């Protein structure tokens, strides 16, 4: 009797430190307006001393739970898509569920850079539909602690945020997730990478500091690959839902880079004016950007029944995905 | 038309270094037979220098694909449950799918300690039944590079392995995953932990080497909490599937500790003779244990149609789960 899922509540959260382009442009010896011109970012939020991923996730999640007016017993599963868990062990999701008082909820972390939220959304939808119970989906990242301040290509982009969606079970068809496409291309695995800390190079006393920090080895190759993945996944979820770009009420791409957002919009023939854009104030927080944008646009104009959303993302891996969701 | 998933193929792999109890006992200044008395482990496999998580996972994955006689184009999604990815970024799953030639497969890492494979299995079953496409589920860990060699409670248990299962879409009902129950208990989050490395304490020059390695802070408390979670999840999936333990053909618990496996069997009324037990040769490899045991038990005696499998695990988090699968 459950045939679909709906986004019943939305939330998002950022740390308090607001970091303008001008502060970063000073550190990197760049003139004024350099960052905004090349990325569309004007400011971003960065975590401060102590700030935890789970505490950030918790605030977005609590906001989404309260928005859904759902009792906390109703959450059967908590999916936390993150690249930056509190600890390498255990995963952060069980602590997130505990801090939200979700006493009947399972919990697991998903590592998909971003593409993590779209993967988590798709699998959560399949859970909601298979078991007929609600799932909380949170995406959150503290990328600021992974930024190599000397690497301009990354230092000007990445930001910290959390977004959350509550998925509840629905009895009716031809709504909810109409189509979904999840791709991966490991030929680009080394383009966005942290050298040290996995099992391939465990962290050791006296290792090179920067080996713990993100690097983007070829910013232009990544741009081209990411645009192709978001374009191609979007085109085929549209084809599978039997829609065109003209039927999408709101386009919510991963907020990698405004120039990249524009490129995808062009490739798909989607007006700039239908595209949710939050990178300007929140930067690129990887898997958090799409649920943060959904929280933002829903606050600005509540999502109305019959609206169709197109969500797409691409990330390190490489990974990519798209989802057509109908309110 | 798809109404269930079937485990169409199995695989497992381990590294080449065999570590007898005697070598670790000497290390810890322990009398002979100490480890086997208390854990039932006789030996375990550890990684050698240059071995990689993704390479280990690939060997298990390929054995599972070949056992399934499945064309690589059919794999639409690769789920890698690991705590020990090659790199902190990107996830290891896209590389694994790339090295296995799965050119149509998405890919994402799940981090669930363990419980990771049972979460992976549950969500993949939802994917299979929702989209009608095959999924490769791998669980793999190289815990040895995270072992604190001085900590007796963890150094004698943990091991390296990979296990893999090909889930294919099946038209018929009343088989496959009959019930699943996924739980989390974050009040025990600190019991099994790595201090440094996540976003809470990022890795730094000059930091205490110890902080990069696992610690189990209260083994007795872990033992009780994990036994309870495996017992309680197992009872409720049996109740949901309207089966008794006597209907279960093979019981396949997470291989944490033979004494813990004995305690769960004892609570549930399950014969030692029905329990798959691989911990004696393969140790505790977290999420890899259950699919490794499934591949072992299937090699010894092919899973026959009609057989009913009870799977259960608990882990750091706390996390836990149970699955009833009918062949
Ligand atoms: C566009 C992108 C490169 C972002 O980085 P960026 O803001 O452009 O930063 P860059 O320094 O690389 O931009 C190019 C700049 O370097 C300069 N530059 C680089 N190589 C140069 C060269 N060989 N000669 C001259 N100038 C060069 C460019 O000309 C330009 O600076 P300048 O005009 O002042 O000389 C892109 O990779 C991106 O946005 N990726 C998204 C991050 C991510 O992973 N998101 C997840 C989804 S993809
Ligand atoms: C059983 C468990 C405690 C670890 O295994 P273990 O080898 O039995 O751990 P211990 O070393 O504490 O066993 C008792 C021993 O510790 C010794 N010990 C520990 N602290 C001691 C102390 N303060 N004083 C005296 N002895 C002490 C006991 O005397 C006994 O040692 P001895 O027989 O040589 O004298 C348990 O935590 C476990 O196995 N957990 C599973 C691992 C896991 O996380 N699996 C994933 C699913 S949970």
């Amino acid at each position: 009797q459950t045939r679909s899922s709906r986004m019943a509540g939305f939330g998002h959260a950022v740390p308090a430190r607001c970091v303008d382009n001008a502060e970063i442009e000073a550190s990197l010896g760049l003139e004024a307006g350099w960052i905004e011109r090349r990325t569309g970012i004007r400011s971003r939020y960065w975590a401060e001393a102590g700030d935890t991923l789970s505490g950030l996730a918790e605030r977005a999640g609590r906001m989404a739970l309260e928005d859904a007016k759902i009792n906390a017993d109703d959450i059967a599963l908590t999916l936390l898509a993150t690249s930056t868990p509190d600890h390498l062990l255990p995963p952060s999701a069980p602590l997130l569920a505990h801090r939200l008082g979700l006493t009947r909820s399972g919990a697991i972390d998903l590592a998909g850079a971003c593409s993590g939220f779209l993967y988590a959304l798709t699998l959560a939808d399949g859970f909601v539909r298979t078991y007929g119970r609600a799932v909380l989906v949170v995406a959150a990242n503290i990328l600021s602690r992974r930024i190599n301040p000397a690497e301009r290509a990354s230092a000007v982009l990445f930001a910290d945020a959390a977004g959350a969606v509550v998925l509840t079970p629905c009895p009716e068809v031809k709504r909810g997730v109409l189509s979904a496409d999840l791709v991966a291309d490991g030929s680009g695995y080394d383009l966005i990478q942290i050298a040290a800390g996995g099992s391939s190079q465990p962290f050791s006393a006296g290792m090179i500091a920067e080996d713990a920090l993100m690097t983007m080895r070829d910013g232009r190759e990544v741009f081209s690959r990411a645009v192709a993945l978001m374009t191609n996944t979007s085109q085929r979820v549209l084809h599978e839902a039997e829609l065109t770009a003209a039927d999408i009420s709101r386009f919510v791409p991963h907020q990698a880079n405004a120039r990249m957002s524009d490129a995808v919009c062009g490739n798909l023939g989607i007006e700039r004016e239908k595209t949710v854009r939050t990178i300007g104030s929140f930067g690129n927080s990887s898997a958090a950007t799409i649920p943060l944008s959904l929280s933002i646009t829903n606050a600005e104009r509540p999502l109305a029944g019959g609206e169709t959303l197109l969500l797409t993302a691409a990330g390190a891996g490489m990974t990519g995905g798209a989802v057509v969701y109908r309110v």
